[PDB]
């Protein structure tokens, strides 16, 4: 009999707590894309949170979809066009890939067009599995000196220099940071790589804090029952000024509100967060002070960046992995993302090699 | 005996519904500073909101002000230090001077400076009088071309330009401008200087509609009870896409949220409306899409400009003076504020010269 | 025997001074790209360059290369993948599409991707034909308001649009315009569109510089022997002021050199005009002054603009058209350019329709 | 008898190579001034310029001019009007003060207000001394971790701050410094501080680039005889790519040549270099890729920014100082700066405290 063929086993939700591994077809690159040969798989929240309910808001799984969406591996074939990639380069994947050239992908922000394909986030299957197939010109040749969970890491990564970018963080700026989770944490790495004199990071647990203050944080302030006022009034306490900047990633009312009265004159206050559908905020005060007000949706021209800031070991992602499991334990990742406990879980799907 | 001295009649608010005119001692101006003989002066709802309540916001009135922030007039002397100014130089008075050069003021947007003076918002006094000393350096010569109300109208006009400047008006847009009162129309004639393709004004007046018209608004849309998403089809329906602009001139809610819902991805959404110090809105929706929310506060940089584009005659904003009452008969002025009729009303103050 | 096949005739050069009308199969489009029956074609000093010498710099014609890269036309067929455009459209041509998705495509400068296409700049063959085929994100609808003259005026247009955006010219500005030629002159259109208060235009031919005030040169000053200090000076004289801004649109040394002393500090020196490989200038001069000097290389993202500033009668490009030939009268076309009589020429590729 | 009366022994250049110590008067502060205490001032090639020719550029002494510009001290004494600073503050000196508030100082841009008073530039006199008076918004305290000589530093350091800024360097740019003398050296700690990931300095001197190793230069390329061409070819090879901005500070043509060519398409060539009033450049080649040129003009808005580095320990500037001198000794010092060898000379000019 023939060889063995090789498998694609994947993680797929198909429904509310519906978690299932099971092999689907080896997919085949068209002419302009490239067949990867998955390795490092980190999940967040997004993952966890169409899991548990099945959707986010109105994006809605229909029908099964594949999880995961922060990866890196290794190209395993590509397609006829393809002329900067060659079977073998260890790549970062960057999930958001557009499906045409509209307006926004002419003015520099592909991000925000319509019909964009995105890993994981219905009704577009992800790439925790063995072999995923993406579009060539948003897969990105890693470096020999960085590893493919840091590779994997550039995801989460860019949804911070993406935050700065729009907050405009800059060399001197005080920035405040509401939220000590993941999203928290890249921020904060972020911010103190482009030059932050001070970034101060709020959150509810001490142990969070803790963690903030050991990858960079120059302050942390234990939130509880405080008034977004208060906030405001502690965090300016401990500056000793206003934060140019404040980058609010928890999405809670309470905080945004915070961040409105915390932030300096001419300052600005970027939304990273997802909450309500509706939100009660001092726009008044806002207005008066020209506090703006900036949304964050994912991320656009981060990635050579992120690499670039990794090879030459300006930043240090590395403490941010607090476990790794292989693709098969998929169901005791996601159990143990939901304790609570830890930053960032990678995910491990090639069986040839588990290593960072 | 001596020489009658001149006078310098005042129109000050001492409380609510409590108007005056009396008669003030003749200011005397410092070095840098220059004293200026009172000739025409645009009142708008801030002056009439002192006047009916004794207050705005956290600006309350705690002491006898004297009125005006919207003017022109005939320097009359100069201080020992002031170079660019002559006697009888014909000027534009910019109402907002910094009393210190912060780091507001050296970044370049001293309207944000926290100790700004700034004409009839207590505690200090306006210009509704027969004469008032200014700093120097914010008071602008009126070309020969330029009419005294012309000069008076910078300031209303001024608030449409640092409106339109902060959303990014520029050739070729498509601009919303919810509110055809006096500020949606100068903000209107602002956006089709800068190049706007098509300007769309929503009011519920249908008589200032009409107005509007007259000006130059492409198309006019009356609103009624739709509901914010509703609105916000009906502005799309007519420009036949999403405007990249909206500048919303009512403070209310309802219209703060058919802004957000109606601009268009990576736009930008500018509150120059003043309402409640809350505002309930789909923050979601405008971070997703990444409209960004601008507030306002009055202006910076922005005499200079406009003194140019009226001595080119590259704008027209003599149609929106409706009427025109001598100092004297402030009180009759108000009154017809307060009827809703009309757009600009302007008090001459200079009784050798009542003309334009 | 079967119906007459249709034809596509075009204009090629073959090498200096041999131009030639010969038959070129009809293109069959790609899945995301459209045919167009050509309309009109408007031709520039790029054309007649190629046709004089074979080469512009480094892009030398080294085969038969097909001229025309400003034009317009109706779709005739669309392929698989086109969903925006059907036949019978009729749309304006950009000539520059990216061939690749690189990191200047992604970052919104597309016009700077090295592997662009690029009409009638050899070796890419031009659109002065019958039958043409172009990526399909690259032809845009035209309004029914809009001629076809109009939509292929907007390439040159679009040269005047990314100028003034590179120069940051806006609203009140003050802006000078070096050369009177067709650049300079939808250069002066576009900086009226902006906002600009006042543009003074230069040139050595007191007739162009006549034409010029046709339409909308608020001053113009005709150049002869003066040296660079001497225009500046003179230029100045003119406005009372510097300006903001300045465009050179001629590529020589001495201009270049006149609109470095001429702008204000702080203020942009665009270069647009194409000279020598070597300039010597004064760099000091500029650097003491920041006065920047920015480069200009075609055009992004300007024809969408471009179409809402002619749909909305903002601008008016027709005044720019002195000539127009068949598609068959191409050589005294050229003959005609060269006689340095007029403006913009138009050849007329669909026998069905030679109106505007 | 009396008591003695304090001394101001100042460093004058009274022609060329014509250096003095000489006693001048004690500056009375006027009510926005406050009188310093000097403690440490370094000095650059303006100071020993204008010692050896008496002039740069226009910039000529017409009258003995007391020199230096890079200072910090202690306040003695404040003007009736000055409230952030009382006597005994320990504060950093910004040598440029405007002298009135004209439309540069307003837009935010007062380093190139035509009219402004600059330490050591003819015909302004210095700070080397022992008592100086300065505009009071012009002296920012330091923080008790900051020492007088960083406090110093930030003359210089501010100069690499604001070359960075016009040169857009962000987080992941490869950066290319041109010269690695003091000016390139502060320029490699700011871009580094600002989240370059490479930068790469070039020079004459084996030594120098030897100590841009030392305090963070990524590589380092030794020029010899190669063509501007070979020196770009060299970078790119290198840095396995073309740099995003380019920061040239020697003023050669050769070397602002090199800039032009090996610049990314897109990217920024800074000068700040100051040569000759001409140079012969490749501005076609930089036009037809973008490659933007701006020039700088010393700084603004640096100084808060710079302590909020310092105190943060962001930043390191302390090995840039290679010797000290007491004010009397101010000759041997300028004979020291002249052999070549060497970064920063500080001058400590109070005798009381002759520490960092
Ligand atoms: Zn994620
Ligand atoms: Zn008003
Ligand atoms: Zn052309
Ligand atoms: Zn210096």
């Amino acid at each position: 009999a023939a060889a063995a063929k090789p498998n694609n086993l994947s993680l797929v939700v198909h429904g509310p707590g519906d978690l299932r591994l099971e092999n689907y077809p080896i997919p085949e690159p068209g002419p302009n894309e490239v067949l990867l040969r998955m390795h490092s798989v980190g999940i967040c929240g997004s993952d966890v949170h169409y899991w548990e309910y099945g959707r986010i808001g109105n994006f809605i799984v229909k029908k099964p979809m594949v999880l995961g969406h922060e990866a890196s591996g290794t190209v395993e074939k590509v397609g006829s066009s393809v002329k900067h990639l060659k079977p073998g380069d260890r790549v970062a994947i960057e999930p958001g890939a557009p499906r045409e050239n509209d307006e926004f992908c002419k003015m520099g922000r592909y991000n925000l067009s319509p019909s964009i394909f995105f890993c994981a986030t219905p009704p577009d299957d992800g790439n925790l599995c063995r072999f995923y197939k993406h579009n060539a010109a948003f897969c990105y040749k890693l470096p020999d000196n960085v590893t493919f969970e840091e590779g994997a890491l550039i995801e989460p990564l860019s949804v911070g220099i993406h935050a700065c970018r729009r907050g405009g963080v800059t060399l001197g700026h005080k920035v405040l940071v509401c939220g000590a989770g993941p999203i928290g944490m890249v921020t904060l790495l972020v911010a103190k790589a482009m030059g932050a004199a001070q970034v101060v990071v709020t959150d509810l647990s001490a142990t969070r804090l803790s963690k903030a203050k050991e990858i960079g944080a120059d302050l942390v302030l234990q939130i509880s029952k405080e008034s977004p006022q208060e906030i405001a009034r502690k965090v300016e306490g401990q500056l000793g000024c206003k934060p140019e900047v404040t980058i609010e990633c928890t999405g809670a009312e309470a905080s945004i509100q915070a961040g409105i009265y915390a932030t300096r004159s001419g300052g600005t206050l970027v939304l990273v967060g997802l909450g309500s559908e509706m939100t009660t905020v001092p726009l008044l005060h806002a207005a008066i002070r020209e506090v703006d007000i900036k949304g964050v949706f994912r991320y656009c021209n981060t990635w050579p960046v992120a690499i670039s800031m990794l090879a030459s070991k300006s930043v240090n992602v590395k403490p941010l992995v607090t476990h790794r499991f292989p693709l098969e334990k998929a169901l005791e990742a996601f159990e143990t993302f939901k304790k609570g406990l830890g930053l960032k879980i990678m995910l491990k799907c090639d069986p040839s090699d588990q290593n960072p």
